[PDB]
């Protein structure tokens, strides 16, 4: 998932939204994340009893990280479930919610 050299995975900017209505990207948004040398599962576990991880990514630069589920609900399902009860991982009052960015995490859009 990366073409240049060596270490490129962080790297992006932001932008501005035109439309959404035909489409709903589910991307699950994890802030506060820990720092202990965990594997990414660790973090796809919160998310795998909630629906098909088709995408993950694990951002150590600002403890973050992005889950996309395999549909919407379940992803809705685990940013609500926090809402209700405190998702902890690994000992941390990690954060979940859903965020815009991305649709599937991949960063491609069609030429319409």
């Amino acid at each position: 998932g990366s073409s240049g050299s060596s270490g490129k995975k962080p790297e992006g900017k932001p932008d501005q939204k035109f439309d959404q209505k035909q489409e709903l990207g589910r991307v699950i948004h994890l802030s506060n994340l820990p720092h202990s040398g965990y594997s990414d599962s660790a973090v796809l576990k919160l998310a795998e009893p909630y629906g098909k991880i088709k995408n993950y990514i694990l951002m150590r630069m600002k403890s973050q990280a992005f889950i996309e589920m395999e549909t919407r609900e379940d992803a809705m399902a685990m940013v609500d479930h926090c809402l209700k009860k405190a998702l902890w991982f690994q000992g941390r009052c990690v954060k979940v919610d859903l965020s815009e960015k991305y649709k599937k995490l991949v960063s491609g859009p069609s030429s319409g």
